[PDB]
């Protein structure tokens, strides 16, 4: 009770093993916007070698609470540790300021823009169906890893999944809310859990197997949208979605969060699909 408590990663001190000289960073083009830029890190991993990285930083007009928020994200990434399917922390510039968060660089960018570019050149260097099951499998693995560290993402979507060399997908994270990806309990009661992440993973699967279509097409976010979602309206199967994968989406979209599968259940379900190829 009083003697045993969860260890809040945002309350732990910043570990200076991540500290990197900011004069060894040369910023390039902006990757996204709290902007993220491409940069060359001189001597980051090897002393005599430059390395392309991504650097997250706040807008110059960010105030006191925004500055501490970026530090908390840094501490969470440090507490999570390295994993194959997340955009891994590589270093930070914290002395003096402004805080710079150095992470892995993924040359292909976000998965949503990637799928829309490969939309034509798709057949079940060509995007295929084996890639789509691999992508769905790797994202569930990363989310299972997050769930194992008592961390929920709260903005899982194709736009927050990056692609790098070797077709490795990595989970990342770039008030206004992503309504069409949110579980009903998040929209109506503002609660976020492991299960609401699973709901968003189901929406991600629909983006993936439709080659990047916007979810709920032709439906604006309005009174009719909320009414239909609450009454049980769900999207139908995407054009390129296997039957066993659509069965997963339906379970992720269960109105009862306790009936939704866990990411640990999802990974081994997709494992049996890949195995029986
Ligand atoms: C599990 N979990 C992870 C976090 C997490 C991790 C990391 C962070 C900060 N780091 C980043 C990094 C990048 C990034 C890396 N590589 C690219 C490459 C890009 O595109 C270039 C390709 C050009 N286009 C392609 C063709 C046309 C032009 C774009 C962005 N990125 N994006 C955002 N934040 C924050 C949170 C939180 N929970
Ligand atoms: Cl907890």
């Amino acid at each position: 009770g009083n003697n045993y408590s969860y260890i809040d990663p945002t309350q732990l001190p910043y570990d200076h093993k991540w500290e990197f000289p900011r004069n060894r960073l040369s910023f390039g083009k902006t990757l996204g916007a709290g902007k993220v830029v491409e940069a060359t890190a001189q001597g980051l991993i090897k002393s005599d070698a430059a390395m392309t990285v991504a650097v997250k930083m706040l807008k110059p007009s960010a105030h006191s609470t925004e500055r501490e928020a970026l530090m908390s994200e840094l501490k969470v990434l440090s507490y999570l540790g390295n994993h194959e399917n997340i955009v891994n922390l590589l270093g930070a510039c914290t002395h003096g300021g402004p805080t710079l968060v150095i992470t892995e660089y993924c040359c292909y960018g976000d998965l949503l823009n990637f799928l829309r570019r490969k939309r034509d050149e798709f057949v079940p260097d060509f995007l295929t169906l084996e890639h789509l099951l691999s992508f769905s499998y790797q994202v569930a693995k990363g989310m299972a890893f997050l769930a194992s560290k008592n961390c929920i993402h709260r903005d899982l979507a194709a736009r927050n999944i990056l692609l790098t060399h070797g077709n490795i997908t990595k989970i990342c994270d770039f008030a206004r809310l992503p309504v069409k990806w949110m579980a009903p309990e998040s929209i109506f009661n503002s609660v976020y859990t492991f299960e609401s992440d699973v709901w968003s993973y189901g929406i991600f699967l629909w983006e993936l197997f439709s080659l990047g279509s916007s979810p709920y097409p032709g439906m604006p976010v309005d009174s009719k949208f909320y009414k239909m979602i609450k009454e049980g309206f769900r999207m139908s199967s995407p054009e390129y979605a296997p039957a066993e994968m659509y069965d997963i989406m339906k379970t992720c979209w269960d109105a009862d969060p306790d009936k939704r599968p866990t990411f640990k259940q999802i990974v081994q379900d997709i494992e049996k699909q890949i195995s029986e190829s």
